[PDB]
DNA sequence: CGGCCTACG
DNA sequence: CGTAG
DNA sequence: GCCG
């Protein structure tokens, strides 16, 4: 078992859902109490187990694994042994995971925002609704369409939206193109959003082109929260009879940056974080969601594929789908 | 001991 | 700070 | 929390 996650296929199916939900939910928990890195082990641990062949069912099969240590082994020990592991539980049934999930699940709030809140003693979103001028604008379009943005996208959802988007995009630049991101080009069957890249083929072209699909969206009235090259807006989605809110990411990249954005925006998060991580640390090159920078020689690499990225790196090959970490 | 991804809005 | 993967 |  190589000890990146990049270095090792994880399937979107896999064989360990128990524990590995178990050892999120503790780093999960970290990360409220504000470890980030208690919340990276226990993450890359559980994505250990998301890349074994089959079930551990036994203690002994955890031996030699990278970022299983004396608690994540305890974890999984009493998993095992008793069905159930008290540190989580106890975690799970707390007042304060309880809140801090409930608040950072809505867009525009995080740790730092919701931990405020908690020590100010509020508990529940109608709480928040009572003190709006407590809010930012985003903060208020996440807690004014929560409810629509707790409810599963679906494929379906994806086609429509990318059918709007493919239109205001070429409404805006011939020639330009729309490429599904995110955990969907991974081949998850729901998200929590829906992530676009779009670019064109001619460098340069698309300067200026997400100001023009926005205005182009909005006077469609899709769109009920936006505000460049990222946009993370909500749109107002035709439904029969009605219409639902969807979040959607649109990002936009010249074509030389194209490879990187999209390996960048495809993930995981997880698969990202440990890429890069990979890069630096093991290759000496600095990777991001632009490009890969040789800082020795003060140079960039030029991919035309992610393909290329991943040999330059000296990597075997993951197709998105193997990217689930 | 000290790192832990690296950007944009 | 928030967002992103 | 784990590891270089
Ligand atoms: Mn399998
Ligand atoms: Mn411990
Ligand atoms: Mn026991
Ligand atoms: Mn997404
Ligand atoms: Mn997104
Ligand atoms: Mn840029
Ligand atoms: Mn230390
Ligand atoms: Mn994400
Ligand atoms: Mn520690
Ligand atoms: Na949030």
């Amino acid at each position: 078992m190589p000890a990146y996650a990049c270095q090792r296929p994880t399937p979107l199916t896999h064989h360990n859902t128990g524990l590995s939900e178990a050892l999120e939910i503790l780093a999960e928990a970290a990360g409220f109490e504000g470890s980030e890195g208690r919340l990276l082990t226990f993450c890359r641990a559980a994505s250990v187990l998301k890349a074994l062949p089959s079930p551990v069912t036994t203690l002994s099969q955890l031996q030699g694994l990278p970022h299983f240590g004396e608690h994540s082994s305890r974890v999984v020990q009493e998993l095992l042994e008793h069905g159930v592991c008290e540190e989580v539980e106890r975690v799970r049934r707390s007042e304060r995971y309880q809140t801090m999930k409930l608040f950072t699940q809505i867009f525009g709030v995080g740790v730092k925002t919701a931990d405020r809140w908690y020590r100010e003693g509020l508990r529940t979103l109608d709480d928040l609704r009572e003190q709006p001028q407590k809010l930012t604008q985003q903060q208020k379009a996440g807690l004014q369409h929560h409810q629509d943005l707790s409810t599963p996208v679906l494929r379906s959802d994806v086609d429509a939206l990318q059918q709007v988007v493919e239109e205001a995009v070429g409404q805006a630049l011939p020639g330009a193109t729309v490429t599904l991101t995110g955990g969907f080009r991974r081949g998850k069957l729901q998200g929590h959003d829906v992530d676009f890249l779009i670019t064109h083929p001619k460098e340069g072209q698309e300067a200026g082109l997400l100001p023009r699909v926005m205005c182009r969206l909005q006077d469609q009235g899709l769109i009920l929260y936006h505000q460049f090259e990222r946009s993370f807006c909500i749109f107002r989605l035709p439904q029969p009879g009605s219409w639902k809110a969807v979040r959607v990411d649109l990002v936009v990249a010249p074509v030389s940056q194209f490879p990187f954005a999209l390996l960048g925006w495809t993930g995981s998060k997880l698969f990202q974080r440990e890429l890069r991580r990979f890069s630096r640390k093991e290759k000496g090159l600095w990777l991001n969601s632009h490009g890969l920078f040789d800082p020795e020689q003060k140079t960039f690499f030029q991919a035309a594929s992610e393909e290329d990225i991943f040999r330059h790196l000296g990597l075997e090959y993951l197709p998105p789908e193997q990217r689930n970490a």
